[PDB]
């Protein structure tokens, strides 16, 4: 019990301290170890129910029973008076150094998750390195330090979702008394880029002061596990090296993937080109129906551009698909075209103007299910058709992680591997959400664990999501299929309602096209499983709610809340019309 | 309980019928009263705890312990075979219909609470009556059904805050890649107001079709209470009659207060006039520092007006002060001018020019606290010092109605005056937040009490407010000087933390002004008793962490729920740095 947690604790953290908030002694200890730059975790005994109990089992590794008491990779190292020794005659600094390994710490992958435990680990004074590798596109592309959220996903992606947003904003104005004329105005792709791309590299810079700033050494090299312990590094001269660590985390991401056809590698693009291209697409074909395909068509169609979504089969598969028509239904009545039921079989008609700064042009050629054919030209063509790791590269065999079907790590829920030293966080994690505030929540926690003695575990349930489309859409929870599914029609009932957005009137904006609904069980005082909004700032929206679902919010907890006015969110304040009575929903 | 409820349920209700969801006795009297178009209240036993025993307590009222059983207004009129008796031999409608009084309901004031009250007890069969009259401002400002919210209030002032939002979206667009020059760009004020006094239009008029579709009689009519079951009403042609009703709803709400001095209700306006102002305000001097003020001062300087305020003391009296010094201080760094610890003591320069639509001239007199002058000319002058009832006007004294020393109406927990009939709700409620939603559930909740024999109350506490100020302010709960004053020092802990906008970052916008925290009380499982932001989209980001404090919300609850990336509300899922620490919030 307690005795368990001890000794996993002292075994293994870094540099650790067990002290009382009312101690002395320990307040000198605290105060040598600053001077030295020595970081340290530390325990306070008397801020613990059970802290008279750990007292006691301390002796177990030290044969004493008193505070203060300093451990350093498993071993104790002393009370006051043998650390102040230590000090005095200059030998601290190489006891707290010593170590079997070259680090603590050794994470594989230098992004969302593995920055964020990297830093954590080091303020409790694990020798940590992080490294990172960006293995070029087909075309060449690459990018600095931070992963794929950073470079090429959520913030390059919602800054031009803002770009789309300002085309209505444009359009809004003349309706609020504004004297400009948006029919006279055009939009610039490369000077939009380049503002992006600035914001980004200023993300690269700081990641890298962070890390110098917390003492963590960066290596910009591809890693591989080739044992529990050892990391064979290759750095951007092909020169490679092993170094060895106590504790190893995972967080290597995934990459884009390419359906097998002729022309696909040649002659497409991805995500992970899209976001610095240096030209603007042109008449552009998205394949795919995922988040990232929607949402990359959604902004290119309101910069202008003529856009094509090929849809295998259906929009947004795994989110709940009336929402997911409705967000479709959208784009289509405001520009984007959709070919449906469709899949491709690239043909190159003109070469990237390089000189000229301008695409090329190609011709697709694919069939719908029923067996006739589709065939049209394109300057561009983006695949959007889902992301994959390759662990078959940071990974060696022999070291026995177990994958998935998949390729993903499967994990204990404290994300541990089947190697004891081995754990893996962010989106290998099989079975978890994919989500950046998921892998640096995982990887925070899991680096207190390791080196400042926490227990709490990161909680992967009901956590919710928005879909950057035109019309944005948030979730948490059950979709109702989902939950009809689970636990029966005849125990769900489903409150719902249009809304009109009060900033779209004086705009004459549409009337009943904004959409909200909750999903709840009769049978268990009608809690809520699943939330539902299309509308404007739909991540604002959703946030403050998915803290009320973690906490078991029933319909009940809504109907006594009351509401803010004017705005979007205060609807669910109020909701009342049943999908059982038949009534419409509109407003 | 139980028999004194259904004594009091029976006595109030205009028609009620007692049933059962299983019953096809009970279905053969419900299509018949559909058929007549008859409506009424409905209880089903077999859907209630304790409803075994309200079936024998209604063997009280009609001498039998079966099923259906329908009343009206306080009379038992038969079980299935005698409702269809009547109804066979043309008897039932003069049954229904028979009363003491003219109406079941008469509401005074068509308002937010007024209309809310009024639609949802004709629900139940109550014949009612909404009486509204909108008495002419100084100037002669009139306006249709809705109330103050509708017509000179939330609706108004949030579209010109949204015209005023625009002016930096048409600024952000040039940095995004949009080829517009905001600088040769200017704003119509009278296009502005079109737009605005159009959708209220289609407003006053969609209250009038949900009035007359629910069988409500509308009275564009002054009411005067001259007896407990008494209205006196005096028309457009001051025609003065009386009618008569069972329980009466107060609902007359306030208007703008002036001050004691010489040419304020002259030459001066308040918000009553500057939502239909033909006219441009021109350089506008606005007198107070409410949420009032601050709104309008805020839109009038986005729209491109030369805007001074004049505050006697400090800014937001009764809100968070750290939070209402950050309001003010955006505020100044982006336009306004600011004349502090300053009061006045006003004179016509110019008359308005009705005929080419131009504002006239003022001068405007005063004095610093300590004691310098003010002297300056303003084209307009805003005075937005508060609001008050005019209850005078619509109680006579003899009735019985109990007020307070600034003259709203005391009430219990459940509306009810010192009349037993007579019940208040929204602004002159004494003591309750004074906000729209809240009105409308108390209007709504009272009608059901009254008409559907419910039990549920109105929840006053913890409503979450927004001032939408150019850069909006959210907030739920206590002020961090109030939470200290009520639990001391030591058991408060506030968690804080800077944050900035992505939209913000391509746009070249400032990089620590928006701010939000956290206050928490240490010996209570770290409960949130306040939560405040400041940033755009306040009042969406707030509402859902409403329900969340509702449900009595710790840290660690905000703690285990996860983020949704990118927005500006994922920041209350990560806070960490205290007060108390002294550590830095900038990002
Ligand atoms: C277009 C797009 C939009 C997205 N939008 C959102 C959004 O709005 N919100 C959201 O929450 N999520 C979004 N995501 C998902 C989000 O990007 C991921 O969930 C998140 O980046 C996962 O973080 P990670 O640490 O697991 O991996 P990554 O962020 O992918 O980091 C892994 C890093 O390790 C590197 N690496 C790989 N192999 C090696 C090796 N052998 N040695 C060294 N380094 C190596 C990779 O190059 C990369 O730099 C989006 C994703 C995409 C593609
Ligand atoms: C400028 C401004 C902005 C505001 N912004 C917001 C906001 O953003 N959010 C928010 O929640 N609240 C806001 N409010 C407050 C909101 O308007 C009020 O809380 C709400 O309107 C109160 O509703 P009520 O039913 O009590 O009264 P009202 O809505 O004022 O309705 C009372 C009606 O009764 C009429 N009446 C008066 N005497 C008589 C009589 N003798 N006979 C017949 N009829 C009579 C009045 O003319 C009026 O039409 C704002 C208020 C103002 C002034
Ligand atoms: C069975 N399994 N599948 C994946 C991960 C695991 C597991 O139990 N790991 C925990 C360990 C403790 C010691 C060494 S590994
Ligand atoms: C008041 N309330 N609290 C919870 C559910 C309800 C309710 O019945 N809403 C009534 C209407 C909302 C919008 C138009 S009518
Ligand atoms: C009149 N009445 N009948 C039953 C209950 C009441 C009542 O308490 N009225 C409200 C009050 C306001 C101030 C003091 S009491
Ligand atoms: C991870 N977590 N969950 C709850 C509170 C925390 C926390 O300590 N936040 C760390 C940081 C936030 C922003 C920059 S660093």
């Amino acid at each position: 019990g307690t005795s368990q947690w001890l000794r996993k604790t002292v075994d293994s953290a870094a540099v650790i301290l067990f002290s009382k908030t009312t101690c002395p002694y320990c307040k000198k200890v605290k105060d040598v170890l600053a001077e030295a730059k020595i970081k340290h975790a530390t325990i306070e005994l008397d801020q613990l129910s059970n802290g008279s109990a750990i007292q006691k089992c301390l002796a177990s590794f030290s044969k004493i029973e008193t505070v203060p008491q300093m451990f350093v990779r498993g071993k104790f190292i002393g009370d006051s008076q043998t650390v102040l020794k230590y000090y005095s005659n200059d030998e601290l600094a190489g006891i707290v150094n010593e170590s079997k390994y070259d680090y603590d710490l050794i994470v594989i992958g230098g992004g969302s998750g593995g920055l964020a435990a990297g830093k954590e680990a080091a303020k409790y004074g694990a020798k940590t390195a992080v490294l990172d590798y960006v293995e070029p596109t087909p075309i060449g592309t690459t990018w600095g330090l931070g992963g794929t959220c950073v470079n090429v996903g959520c913030i390059p992606k919602k800054l031009m979702h803002q770009a789309g947003l300002l085309s209505h904003a444009l359009e809004d104005a003349e309706h609020f008394g504004w004297s400009l004329d948006r029919s006279k105005i055009s939009h610039n792709w490369s000077t939009m880029v380049e503002g992006v791309q600035s914001h980004i590299g200023s993300l690269n810079w700081g990641y890298k002061v962070a890390l110098r700033d917390n003492q963590v050494t960066y290596l910009n090299a591809k890693g591989r596990l080739i044992s529990p312990h050892e990391v064979q590094i290759t750095d951007k001269n092909q020169k490679v090296s092993t170094i060895t660590g106590n504790k190893i985390i995972l967080a290597t991401g995934e990459r884009p993937k390419y359906p097998e056809i002729p022309g696909a590698v040649e002659y497409g693009i991805t995500s992970d080109d899209l976001f610095s291209l240096p030209y603007f697409p042109g008449k552009t074909l998205v394949i795919g129906a995922s988040y990232v395909a929607l949402e990359c068509a959604g902004f290119l169609a309101s910069l202008g551009g003529d856009v094509t979504v090929m849809v295998r089969s259906i929009l947004l598969r795994g989110f709940d698909q009336q929402m997911a028509e409705k967000v479709g239904d959208y784009m289509e009545n405001h520009g984007v075209k959709f070919a449906k039921l469709c899949v491709p079989d690239i043909k190159q008609l003109k070469v990237v103007d390089t000189e000229n700064n301008k695409p090329g042009l190609l011709l697709v050629k694919g069939h719908y299910t029923d067996g006739k054919k589709f065939e049209e030209e394109f300057e561009t063509v983006i695949f959007a058709v889902g992301r994959e790791p390759q662990l078959s590269k940071v990974l060696c065999e022999t070291v026995g992680v177990k994958l998935d079907k998949n390729g993903r790590v499967v994990c204990t829920d404290d994300e541990q591997t089947t190697v004891s030293n081995v754990y893996a966080i962010g989106d290998i994690n099989a079975g978890k959400p994919q989500l950046t505030p998921v892998a640096i929540q995982a990887g925070r926690y899991l680096a207190r664990r390791l080196f400042a003695g926490a227990t709490e575990l990161t909680d992967y349930s009901n956590v919710a999501t928005t879909v950057f489309t035109p019309l944005e859409y948030g979730a948490c929870g059950l979709s109702e299929e989902d939950a009809i599914e689970k636990y029966g029609d005849k125990d769900i009932e489903v409150y719902h309602s249009n809304f009109k957005p009060l900033e779209w009137t004086v705009a004459h904006r549409e009337d009943n096209v904004c959409y909200m609904k909750l999903v709840c069980r009769k049978s268990d005082n009608m809690r809520v499983l699943g939330l539902h909004v299309l509308g404007p700032n739909a991540g604002e929206i959703t946030q403050g709610y998915a803290v009320a679902i973690k906490m078991g919010a029933t319909k009940a907890d809504f109907d006594r809340t009351i509401g803010i006015h004017p705005t979007c969110s205060e609807t669910f304040t109020t909701l009342h019309v049943t999908k059982k009575s038949g009534v419409s929903p509109i407003v």
